[PDB]
Order: structure tokens, then C-alpha cells, then sequence
């Protein structure tokens, strides 16, 4: 009925480290008042919020996407460099705010360096040009005597930044995007930007815009599949119903399989090994304004855990993913002027990133399943899922082979599950279970009560066969020495 | 590393009976000299080859596709009706042959009735018209006083034929097809033919043309996904290499999954539950002429076993499939003027169709896998397959629940496999294991040696846990209880 | 057209009925003459052809020795009907129309 069988000696595939990526847009308080707050008693000399910095370091961010998002399609990156006082104030069309540009490329790269993340920069294809994107790339990555490489040096960084990931536009299909394009327009433009950028720096990875329109996706793959490295997918979900929210992990699964199959149908793209970048994803359904301060609860944290488990199992197809977004805007972390809140979505990362291996091992799960028809996202769009499991898991092992991590999601809303687990060739010994949990599906952390939803640890004894009781609406990692 | 676990109490899903379909085109000797031969001493007085009829009855054909194939895109069905001596002789553009039309609609339906198959008629979208297709449907299915219903009665059949499956054109994407169309042309035309045919007879199922071009497939689903029942796919494979041939069962698997995902991406089609018809499939790579008398060997029969096993496991996505073709042309059966040969491709059907259940039960298979790059089909197209299994299986149960069938393909060329099998809650019993194999992977049946590749049976004793050794390049059904 | 008992029974796609065709062109024109109305004939652009529409026009309006003018005469009307109003298709924009464009 329910059961998990693990074989730590059968390595299925690597797990891409970049499935745990994050994203900070110039949107509401994500940057200003979020990661960056000049003159705050809580900020360092660079203006970086130190409490936020600590929380971000705790989740070991592998790559960080910036500056958008819809913002980027009307962003001119030269506006954000040089002496801060001389940067021009601009009106951002995306979120209707005055952008002072006091956080720009150099501050962003410094932020990435501080937290140990690879920068992932999206370019402006809405009001931007090819020359403009090439100049941004030259500023970041150029090591010769060109004007923009020299300008990076002049502004205080002789060493090139080596930005490895470049987003070729953002949501260019959507009428809400500045300068939006048809499929044929975008496909042609993606090929043009990607190919010339790669003439300048052939090492970069280019992420092209994908969506739910299969003709759009195929036009992009057909025209640019010889030069792009990923096609992107943005997935936002959720409703007030618990099962309607968590079951969409398995809706996402089917969406991703579909895009992978489109890649397979385009010879250039298939032979090149083009993959998927899930470079925006989260629950988003309650708030519809220019700040998006979505009040995530435990239900939404369990969705995030389920996605991270899914991505461990599917990272060969989806090696890059970015939660949208890190701070305040659809925020994993929520700040106020005098402190911060770690939401359950943050806690999903705190759990998995700290208790996960570099290689996926053979994991077989027996689980009861359910079917559901629900609604998702701010527009309450209908969806259905067939045979979603009440229990899922993914086992992984460390690079050196010394640790086993068994991630287990109990999606049941009401009942704990006592699950029999088999681990091939494991001795009798003690292990630690780390568990993300809280009192009810709508539980949240607040300033007054920051630990309502948190990660507990406990010792258990394991053997080749054992049992553990998994709380309802919870995610656990059983961490075992091998 | 190898093993099979079955739970007969856990029914996963029904197996569509229509996965075991067949197809006869007016191509070379498939019809004339194949199923139909006026004046053969081996034919009955209708001109049906009786030896062929016997072999066809033995594989319990659920539905039979006709008359094409490329032929149909220049075929006017009215040329094939009425007193035979008054039917016109036509030049078929597809295969460059004079067609006497002595085998036409009424003879086809009589053939279907004789073998117990449902007719599946493809229409002519190349040189045909909407009126012409409606008239064929009216002739076959009309129960009123309309001209064509009365014409059917006049030619000797008062009761309507009730043809349930209608093929909305054939391979209309291909430049080789008479009157070939662009994706947008064909998608619009498929919607028009299907919608009006269903005004006349809303009970029919309509199969629209799909292919490997995803834009083609999406245009069809977007335009006609509110009215069609299936989108079709044609899969031809094979090379002289054993693994290159058999591995492509799993290439086909990925192709089908791809088409299913396209359906998922079109709201109307997804909601309506449009499915896939694999309405031409076989090995085809050796022969490239107007007869296509492909000399199938056991390698090719193991591919066919693998496909049937795959289809049992995927018939919810692919409820209709048609081997191309039944006799002579890419033929399962090969005829000569004085006899016939049952190829190993026929034997795949003879095994599975007679030893299979109506419902799929929970089957878990442990197997070592392999990766391969190879060539396939007449133009030696390259392909690759990742993690193709050496061992595959599907367990099914009879509708009443009294019989269990465990179909097992050992693709291993080099070695027999000793396989531990577990069957939940099974008592100790005797069972019969039916096995299709031969002396080597290139074995064939001939007129003088008709049984080189054949089904043999052995009695074994079975329990909740047992082992069985599966011969290399073989397919077996363990029939229990 | 022609002897009523020889006219074919058809299935009309538009309203799903068996059409016996026992009321056709000659009966319609006779009805118009009886009530004193000018005939206004719409043509078939869905399943019809240019040749077919020209033949209808020849049958109704032809004064010469052409096949369809002679056919109108054979069926009992030597004088041309002189149909003045011709409808060039019907609602050809609508997806409910057979052969919509
Ligand atoms: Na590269």
C-alpha cells in the first residue's frame, strides 16, 4: 500500500546543483527594502541587509537570476553602472515605479559573490537591442581592451565576472511584456541574439523563452535549437484548497515531460541536448498588485518540497530552476524595516538544499493515488491531475558516497503514514530525520512567532528494513551515514 | 537484475481489443493473388483464398483497414460496386497497376464478415470530394430511403454494414500522395469531412492523419480536435542488425508518448479524449518496389512481439493499431499460387492474440538495459534508443477472471535468462508456457519447411514464487489456471 | 428535375432530413408564376461548382440549342424562365455552412 525501497549502490544519474536556483526582480520590495537597503541599521557598508544575507547563505544558492522578469523588458543596463549619484532615475513600465538604479550590475555581481551564487542575467529584448546585449556581455565577461571591458575595470573590477547564464528575453509572448513578439518574431530574434552573443563569448549558456503554447515552443526550437542551451518554462500555481495546491506538483511533471517531448521532435535541438529551465516557479494566486507579497503558508511550502523532490528525479531534463522570488515579491523571505520572516517556502529550501546528495539513487515508491480537478493561479484556471501520489520520495547520495539522503513527502492532509522502508545493504545504526512541519495546512511564520513552521531533527534507528511515521502535510529527509 | 512481479488482483486498465488490427491495401499481391484470387483452386466461389482465410481466422482479427494506404488517395469507391463485369478498369497511380475493381466495397465487407473483423474504411482525400465520402458512408451505413442506402440493398444487402471506423485520408502530408496537402489544408479538410460525416452518422469514429512533423500534428488537433476520435501514426523500422531492429520497440514507445503529449497540449482534443491510431506499423527496410514482399525473419517477429506487448501496456493511449500488411505486401502471410508461408510476424500475432486477456494487471519488471544507435527503414535513417530493456513483460487476465497470461519477451540475442517470477496470492498449480522462437535470429518459414519458426508448448509447475528460463530471441506466454 | 418518380432521395446536411426532391426547379418556377413573384435562386457554393451554377443558369435562362436549354424544353417548358436574381452562395462565412470559406 505504502512503501519505499532504496538501493544506494545503484546510481541512476547526477542531480544538477542548479535546480535549487533563485530569482530577484526589481519588483516592489524584492531589491529595495529586501536584499538591499541603504542606510538601514540592519545593512552592511554595501547596503546589503545582513539578516537577509544570513538567511540567503543558509540556503546555498547555486545561481541567482536578475533583474527580471517583466522589469527587464524595459531595462537599460547602462543606467545601473558607474558612480551611484549619476545613475538616472527611470520609470519602470512593468511595475509602475521610479527605479533609482542604485542597485545595478556591479552590486548584483557583488551580491552573488557574497552568497556564492552564479549570476544568471536576463537581457532586455523589449526596448533593448542586439548591440546593447552584446555590450552588457562585454562589460561582464570581456577580458581584452574593448570599451566595455575597460569600463568594468574603471568602475573597480579588473577581473571579468564570467556570467555563465544569459536569459534571451523574458516572457516575450505575453501582451503584458514591453515590446512583446509573435512566435516567428521571437524565434528569429532569439537565434540572432544568441548566435552573436556566442561569437563574443562561446562559453555562455543561453536560455530561450518557452511557454504553454506548443507552436511558440516549436518555432523557438526550430529556429534557434542549434544555438540555445535551454528553453524556459514559468509555472505558477495554487488555490485556497490544500489538495488543489499540492497536486499541481504532478501537473508540473506532465508539463515538463511535454516540453521535453517537443525538444525530442526537433532534430537540431534534440541532437544538441537542449534542456528545460524552469526559471520562474512558485505558488501565486492570492495577490494581484505591484508588490506581490504573497502570504505563503505550510500548504505552499509542501508544494515547494514536492517540486524540489520532482526536480531531483528529473534534473537530467530540467537542470536549471529558479524559485520566483527570493525576497518579498512572491517572496520566500519577507522583510520589514526591523526584521524578517522565513516563510514555509523558504523552509522547503532550507530542508532540501542542506540535506541532499549530488547523485540520485534507485528509489521505488508504493503509494495510493488520487485524482483531482481544481483551479490554479490568480485567474483560477481549471486543471486536472490523474493518479497523484499521496506519498513520494527521492533518495540521493553525497559525492564521496558517505551519506544517504531519503527525501519523503507525505501529501496526506489528515493522516500520518507509518511507512516501511528498505535500504539495500544498510547496517543496523542510528540516523537523523529532519522534518519540515507545522500545526495545520494554513500555518505561517510571523514576526511575533517566527518558528510556527520549522524544521525539527530527531534520532532514529535504521536497518536494511525499518519503519518511520511521517506527519501529514510534511517533508522529511532521513540522513544516514554509509 | 532480472525479475517479474505480477498482482492479478490489481487491474490497471482494460486492453483495447483493437490493438491487434490488420490492413489490406490494393498493393501488389495483397488483394489480387493474396486474400482474393478468382479461379485459384485454393479459393472458394467468392474468390477468397481458403488457406488464407484459415490463417486469418486463427489470428482473430478485431478490425481490418482497407483499401489503403497510398492507393486510396486516387480510388473512387463507386468504381468497385455493382455487377463485376461492368466495373471499370482503372490505372492506379500509387502502385502503377491496372485495377480491375473486381474486389470492391461489398466484397471487402463480405471478407470482414467471414473473418469476424470490423471494417475500417479509409476515404479518398486526394482526388475525392466531400460528397463522394458522404455517399460511401451512406452506402455503407444508411438505413433510410436515400439513393445510396437503396443502392446497397439493390446490390444485395438490405441491412446496413455499420462501418464504425473511418480513416480521414491517408498520409496527406507526403509528396508521394496524390493530391497531397499542407498542414493547414489538411487540418481544415479533416475538420470538414469529419464534421459532415458525423452529421450523417454520429456513431462513427474518425481517424485523422498524423505524422512525425509536430506542426502538422498540432494543426490537425487544433482545427479538428473537437470532432476527430484518433490521430494516426505510421511506424516502419528495421535493419539487418538484430538489436537495431528489436530496440525500436522502445523508439516507438517514445514516439507514441510524444504524440500523446501533443494531444495534451490542445485543449479541445485533450478534453474530448482524442487517442492515437497506430494504423500502419511493421518492419520495412529491405524492399523498395511496387510489391513490397519483405522477407521477414525471426528478428522481425521478435520486434512484432515487443510491439504487441507494448500495446497491451499502452492501449489506453493507443486503442487502435494495424499491422501493415496482412498478406504479401509487407505481408504477415506470404502466398504462392499453390500455398502459403506464415512469417515470424504472423507468428507474433498467433502467439499473443490466442494467449492474452482483456484486462491488464499490475506487472513490475526488473531488467538490465542497453543503449543503441542504429539505422532504420528503407532510407537507413539514424536513430538512438536509451535504456532499452533486455526483458519485458505484460500480465493480463481474461474477462471472467479465470485465466492469467504472462507475456514475456527475452530480447537477449546471446543468452537464455533464468527469471524469478512472483505472482501475488497464486496457489501451486500447473501452467502451460507457449513459446515463439527458432534456431537463430535470421530464421524463416518456407513452403517446404513451414515450421522452422513456430509456437511450442511445455507444461511447468507454478507457485506464488517460481523461476523459468526464457530462451534468447524469444517471446513466451505463461498461461495460468 | 425531370420525372418526379426518378428523382434521387438525398440526405440534406443542413437540417438532417431526407429530401425527396419532388419539389425542384420546375415546381418552384411554376409556384412563382402562380403567385406573380420574380424567382430569386441561390446557388450552391459549398459542394457546388462553377460548371454546375452555369448549367442551372443555362437551364433557366438559355434561349439557344445548348444541352440544358434543350433539357428545360424536354421537361415541358420551351420558353426560358428568365430568372433575374441569382444569389452567389449563402452565408459562406459561417462555419455551420457546408464548404464555408
Ligand atoms: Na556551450
Amino acid at each position: 500500500s505504502y512503501g519505499i525501497v532504496v538501493d544506494p549502490k545503484e546510481v541512476v544519474k547526477p542531480i544538477s546543483r542548479h535546480i535549487y536556483g533563485h530569482f530577484t526582480e526589481h519588483l516592489g520590495r524584492c531589491i529595495y527594502g529586501g536584499i538591499y537597503e541603504e542606510g538601514s541599521p540592519l545593512s552592511d557598508e554595501r547596503g546589503f541587509r545582513k539578516d537577509v544575507l544570513e538567511a540567503v547563505k543558509r540556503i546555498k544558492v547555486p545561481n541567482l537570476r536578475w533583474p527580471g522578469g517583466n522589469f527587464v523588458s524595459n531595462y537599460h543596463w547602462e543606467d545601473g553602472i558607474g558612480p551611484k549619484d549619476q545613475r538616472p532615475v527611470r520609470f519602470d513600465l512593468a511595475w509602475q515605479q521610479e527605479e533609482t538604479n542604485r542597485f545595478g550590475t556591479d552590486e548584483f555581481i557583488e551580491y552573488c559573490r557574497e552568497i556564492g551564487a552564479e549570476p544568471y542575467i536576463s537581457i532586455n529584448m523589449g526596448t533593448g537591442t542586439l548591440d546593447e546585449a552584446l555590450h552588457w556581455l562585454e562589460y561582464c565577461n570581456g577580458k581584452g581592451n574593448t570599451y566595455y571591458a575597460q569600463l568594468r575595470r574603471k568602475y573597480g573590477h579588473p577581473e571579468p565576472y564570467n556570467v555563465k547564464f544569459w536569459g534571451i528575453g523574458n516572457e516575450m509572448y505575453g501582451e503584458w511584456q514591453v515590446g512583446h513578439m509573435t512566435a516567428d518574431e521571437y524565434a528569429r530574434a532569439a537565434k540572432e541574439y544568441t548566435k552573436w552573443m556566442k561569437v563574443f563569448d562561446p562559453t555562455i549558456k543561453a536560455i530561450a523563452v518557452g511557454c504553454d503554447d506548443p507552436i511558440w515552443n516549436l518555432r523557438v526550437l526550430q529556429e534557434a535549437g542549434d544555438v540555445i542551451d535551454f528553453i524556459s518554462y514559468h509555472f505558477y500555481t495554487g488555490s485556497d484548497d490544500y489538495y488543489e495546491t499540492v497536486s499541481t506538483v504532478y501537473l508540473l511533471k506532465e508539463r515538463l515531460i511535454g516540453v521535453k517531448k517537443l525538444i525530442d521532435m526537433v532534430d537540431t535541438a534534440r541532437k544538441r541536448g537542449v534542456k528545460i529551465a524552469l526559471d520562474e516557479w512558485n505558488v501565486w494566486y492570492r495577490v494581484s498588485d505591484n508588490k506581490l507579497e504573497e502570504p505563503y503558508d505550510l500548504k505552499d511550502g509542501i508544494f515547494a518540497c514536492g517540486v524540489l523532490v520532482l526536480l531531483q528525479k528529473m534534473s537530467d531534463i530540467v537542470p536549471l530552476a529558479n524559485l520566483a522570488q527570493l525576497v518579498n515579491a512572491l517572496g520566500a523571505i519577507h522583510t520589514e524595516k526591523d526584521g524578517l520572516i522565513l516563510t514555509p517556502v523558504y523552509k522547503a529550501f532550507e530542508l532540501i538544499v542542506n540535506h541532499s546528495g549530488e547523485k540520485l539513487v534507485k528509489t521505488h515508491v508504493e503509494s495510493e493515488t488520487y485524482n483531482i480537478e481544481g483551479v490554479m493561479f490568480i485567474n483560477k484556471m481549471p486543471f486536472s491531475v490523474e493518479n497523484a501520489p499521496f506519498l513520494d520520495a527521492a533518495a540521493s547520495i553525497s559525492e564521496d558516497g558517505k551519506k544517504l539522503f531519503i527525501a519523503v513527502v507525505n501529501y496526506r492532509k489528515e493522516d500520518a503514514l507509518k511507512v516501511p522502508i528498505r535500504v539495500e545493504g544498510l547496517g543496523q545504526k542510528k540516523a537523523t530525520v529532519y522534518t519540515l512541519t507545522g500545526p495545520d495546512v494554513n500555518a505561517r511564520n510571523t514576526m511575533e512567532n517566527p518558528n510556527v513552521v520549522d524544521i525539527t531533527s530527531e534520532t532514529i534507528t535504521v536497518d536494511t528494513e525499518f519503519e518511520h511515521t511521517f506527519k501529514p502535510f510534511s517533508c522529511s529527509v532521513i540522513e544516514v551515514e554509509l
